[PDB]
């Protein structure tokens, strides 16, 4: 008797995802609920697949009490006496219940509704493409020229075949010698970091311990790429006695510094940053660290070892002090040059190539939709039996859903 | 006695060379010594030129013939030597090398068309998304994102399968592609289109299929002079007369074909007194959750390098880095963009450089037969006594 609707995305041309996939609509209709799908040429999964799974294609979504979307409408489009959920008072004036997927957390306070590894997958394809263009601008044709942007591929499978194909060229010795071994450092603990690792694993890779990076950055095999996973214990020490205690760094991070600038950064070609930075944590790199890193025929050496930094988390303006500006899917790369200036939509001149896109998952919209839908599915029935007309206190919500309401009730 | 291939220094995108490894194997088997200047820029690695009998060496002083792609900086030209490029020092221009009929003999063949067709299919992906339509054209990148034409063809076939499975949005209607010109360059664009689920029709049919075509296919037509050119007086076509006096003719392309066209691939070589395909006034008239297109014509790709003054309003060239611009409803050109109102346009001058290995092989094949003449050139003696063919003699500038 209660009716669910999936709204069309209207916010931005790049929003090709949805909060639920066909298989989720097949599940919800098998529980006897009616599900309206608002027609959309924008969605990367076609309307006829939502219809095949028992959804009814219809512009008018007035009858629905739960409306699921990805991004909040401009507020002009919000029907009254209904519950909306998005990835986000004025509207509180009315009887409108708003839910924020980002605030849906377990008893420990860890998120339970997200895009999983998919930001890392897209970020790693993006930065490999970026390094192709950056190294050509410095005068080096490489096999990284043969990897496009994440959104130029049908799905992660087609992307993986292009990464393996460029990997074969590297493994056959088609890199230029003069630029030396290539080193990749991965930071952070989450699913997003595993995604970037999963793309790297398709190249002719070799994982080393952080202390080895000094050696392999000089004498590594030029038919391979080198990776290292960086953990807290590798680079964080107390200001007093240069010791690491994990229980103490959790409570009082202010007693700690990072040795990343002296121990790892000078031996790094590409930093993939997956850290979630906090207001009292040590930084990986400062503005002064950048000055020192930059200060240094047809076959030149690199101007300096560090070519690129890709941010795959939220943390835009955190661990790397000078990475202040976000990039976009359309303009993915900017340069931090030797005069401490950001040059937008460019891979030319001096300095460090940087990539910081806020909606990386949208570049792989089908797999992003499947993954998100899987995490949301168990909570959908609670949300369908939500009543915007009644008080919050009387709703049969789990703490997960209750705590994620961002309206007065 | 000694031949040299110089490193390209002009532009970061110049990844081609005048000869491929197999050509160096041929020249060394004639007993000539060949120096190759080392280059991380070249898309074919130094080790392959060495494997074929070339010697890798920075100092190129002992060579009497120096082959390159683009003409060096004037400060870099050594005295008493012969240089060949694409424009007491003897200079040869590959572009001026023509046979007794006056047709070019040293060029990049079909490869501009191949790159141009991949570029515009990518362009249409971005343009149609900006108008609110996810399509399988989103899954084709720029020509330079692929290792060679084979990897590009697999991505075009893959997107073709999505179209053939019915994954186009219906509201956008049938997609029509018109090919103009007679050259190799036009065959290249056709060769990429043939890898989609295509169907070729006669020009008169375009009116019908632009309204009732199967949305699981893409439609193509090849446009000849006889289809659209008529005399001002009696609306008749005589091919012998259009050759001599093109000023007596107009084009019916604006009224007969343009209104039923999604994508114009333009390969015409325009002359100062030929009729235009489209004028500024034609453009004004053409521009006038599941929407129709604002108008039928989405995109124009020039594959002859702004050698088609055929489109009056296509004034400014695009680049590999910034491939697309928009001609909007107010007659304004917006650079490096697929957003807002109007027509998407692509006009890149060095399309072959996006497929640098195949471009090098093709060019090298056309040049190979004339290399021996050029090696036995002497810059110190007069031109009249050189044992040159008319092809090479006429190309000295």
């Amino acid at each position: 008797k209660a009716v669910l609707a999936v709204r069309r995305e209207d916010v931005n041309a790049w929003e090709r995802r949805a909060p639920l996939a066909p298989k989720h609509i097949k599940g919800i209709t098998n529980l006897g609920y009616k599900v309206l799908i608002q027609p959309s040429n924008r969605r990367a999964i076609h309307d006829k697949d939502y219809v095949k799974a028992g959804g009814i294609l219809q512009e008018d979504i007035s009858e629905a009490c739960l409306i699921l979307g990805v991004k909040r409408p401009p507020e002009e489009k919000l029907m009254s006496r209904k519950t909306y959920a998005f990835f986000s008072d004025e509207i509180l004036k009315q009887e409108i219940r708003l839910i924020d997927y980002e605030k849906m957390v377990d008893h420990r306070g860890v998120r339970v509704v997200a895009f999983g590894q998919w930001a890392g997958v897209a970020g790693m394809i993006n930065i490999l493409h970026g390094m192709g263009l950056r190294l050509l601008a410095l005068g080096h044709h490489t096999p990284f020229m043969h990897i496009g942007m994440a959104h130029n591929y049908r799905n992660s499978s087609q992307a993986v075949q292009a990464v393996r194909d460029a990997g074969y060229e590297i493994s056959l010795g088609l890199m230029p010698k003069s630029i030396g071994p290539l080193t990749f450092v991965f930071t952070g603990t989450g699913n997003v970091s595993k995604g970037a690792q999963a793309i790297f694993n398709e190249l002719p890779c070799e994982y080393v311990e952080p202390h080895e990076l000094k050696e392999v950055s000089q004498t590594g095999d030029l038919r391979k790429v080198y990776g290292t996973v960086l953990s807290r214990h590798h680079h964080l020490v107390r200001k007093t006695d240069a010791v690491y205690d994990p229980a103490e760094y959790d409570k009082h991070p202010e007693r700690y510094i990072s040795r990343f600038n002296t121990d790892i950064a000078p031996y790094t070609t590409c930093l993939i940053n997956g850290i979630y930075w906090e207001q009292n944590t040590p930084r990986l790199l400062t503005r002064q660290d950048a000055q020192s890193l930059l200060a240094p025929e047809g076959c030149p050496a690199l101007p300096h070892k560090l070519v690129a930094i890709c941010d795959i988390s939220a943390d835009t303006g955190g661990s790397i002090e000078f990475m202040t500006e976000c990039t976009t899917i359309e303009h993915p790369f900017c340069m931090y040059d030797a005069d401490q200036h950001i040059i937008h939509d460019s891979v030319e001149g001096s300095g460090i190539l940087m990539c910081s896109i806020d909606n990386l998952p949208a570049q792989l919209p089908i797999e992003a939709t499947e993954c998100f839908g899987d995490m949301l599915y168990p909570y959908v029935e609670e949300m369908i039996l939500s009543d915007a007309t009644q008080p919050l206190e009387s709703q049969n919500f789990s703490p997960v859903v209750r705590d994620a309401v961002i309206t007065s009730n």
